């Protein structure tokens, strides 16, 4: 039954006072890279999109439940600006990395790639760099957001007044998007 895009993250809750946010950052990226498309949905990624039998779908679902249901939540902050490619250079994105829990999102990843390893997938990357990206673009435009638009932006962040929207966010769970499916798992 094919193969399935399958993918581990830690869903973010866009609220109002998030997405509100983003009407003010997107459009003043978008001065400076049009094309940029907000995400729909906000993830903090824990493995690399890999494919993954039908088969092994449910099997791997139920490994990542059984190591998420003990692993503890936490709270994490992600308030920086930073731009992302993709290895090949055709997709940027702007994304808000974390700082403060980020070796909980480490814990979390050597979790994950665990259960990687058990189905034969790639595990995560080495230097990772966890963010919640917030929009995106065809090609490589680092050079239109690095420099002064990210600093304008990162302006704009810092003066945003709610701690439990980026400084202080909670994590609550875990989700598995293998195809069209997504299975969610709650935290410790
Ligand atoms: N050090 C890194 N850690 C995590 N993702 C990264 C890093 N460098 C680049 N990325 C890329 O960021 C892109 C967007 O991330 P995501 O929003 O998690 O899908 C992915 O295509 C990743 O390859
Ligand atoms: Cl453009």
């Amino acid at each position: 039954m094919g193969n399935w895009a399958t993918h581990v993250y830690v869903p973010y809750e866009a609220k109002e006072e998030f997405l509100d946010l983003l009407d003010v950052l997107l459009p003043h990226a978008q001065t400076y890279v049009p094309r940029l498309v907000r995400m729909k949905v906000f993830h903090l990624s824990l493995s690399q999109s890999v494919v993954l039998r039908h088969h092994w779908i449910l099997p791997f679902v139920q490994a990542l439940k059984a190591r998420m249901t003990s692993f503890h939540r936490f709270f994490f902050t992600a308030n920086q600006v930073k731009i992302y490619t993709n290895q090949e250079k055709t997709r940027t994105f702007i994304g808000l990395e974390v700082t403060s829990g980020h070796a909980q999102f480490l814990d979390l990843v050597s979790e994950v790639d665990r259960v990687m390893e058990e189905f034969n997938l790639t595990t995560f990357y080495q230097d990772p760099s966890f963010h919640l990206s917030l929009a995106w673009c065809v090609g490589d435009a680092r050079l239109q957001l690095e420099g002064q638009c990210l600093q304008e932006l990162q302006a704009i962040v810092d003066g945003f007044e709610d701690a439990e929207v980026l400084l202080r966010v909670h994590t609550e769970q875990v989700r598995c998007k293998s195809g069209n499916k997504f299975f969610s798992m709650p935290l410790k």
